[PDB]
This record gives C-alpha cells, sequence and structure tokens, in this order.
C-alpha cells in the first residue's frame, strides 16, 4: 500500500493495551468480556483496566466467574506506585498483578488474576 506504519506488535508484554479500555462504564466491560469470548462466556479470572469518572483515573475490574459478575478495584497513584489498599503499592501495574497472582484481591475470598481482558490464549496450553 501507499501508507504504512500500520500494525501493532505487543508480545511478551506485562500489561497489554488490550486490558486498557477507553470505556468508563462498568456495565459495558461486563458485556465486552462475554463478547470477545467466542462462546459468549468469559473465563474465570478475566481481568482488565478501564477508566473512571475522575480525570485520568483507572479502576481494575475483574470477572467473578464464581458469581457471574464483575468487580471494581480503584487504582490509586501514590509515590509513583499503583495501589488499591494503600500502604501496599506497586511501582508498576505489572508487578502488582504478579503479586496478586498469589495474593487474592481484597473484597473477596479466592479471586485471583488468571487471564487479562482482550488478550487471547492458545488451546495448546490448556
Amino acid at each position: 500500500g501507499s501508507s504504512g506504519s500500520s500494525g501493532e506488535d505487543y508480545e511478551k508484554v506485562p500489561l497489554p493495551n488490550s486490558v486498557f479500555v477507553n470505556t468508563t462504564e462498568s456495565c459495558e466491560v461486563e458485556r465486552l468480556f462475554k463478547a470477545t469470548s467466542p462462546r459468549g462466556e468469559p473465563q474465570d479470572g478475566l481481568y482488565c483496566i478501564r477508566n473512571s469518572s475522575t480525570k485520568s483515573g483507572k479502576v481494575l475490574v475483574v470477572w467473578d466467574e464464581t458469581s457471574n459478575k464483575v468487580r471494581n478495584y480503584r487504582i490509586f497513584e501514590k509515590d509513583s506506585k499503583f495501589y488499591l489498599e494503600g500502604e501496599v503499592l506497586f511501582v508498576s501495574v505489572g508487578s502488582m498483578v504478579e503479586h496478586y497472582h498469589t495474593h487474592v484481591l481484597p473484597s473477596h475470598q479466592s479471586l485471583l488474576l488468571r487471564h487479562p481482558y482482550g488478550y487471547t490464549s492458545g488451546p495448546s496450553s490448556g
């Protein structure tokens, strides 16, 4: 073609733009999850990062397959480290995610981050 610079390349990335949605409506997120799914049903652990009413704000939203609903986890910004509870922050989202992988998220019992939103996985693994 005449014009170039077309195509995104995000491999082996910690936080893919996929999870980052320009949708400030929790309700929408719930629909997307099931949408992006080829079986109209998201997988337990499906998490993402949407925006909030606030200016330049974000909120970690995870899919509670156990309850068949979505949660809300405000992502504050202190000392240049994203935190949800406070004293516990993370220089970068990536680290935070890895931390939760073993430390279930608050306001729940066994809600950990398995697979992000938008991103897709191969059947080989499973």
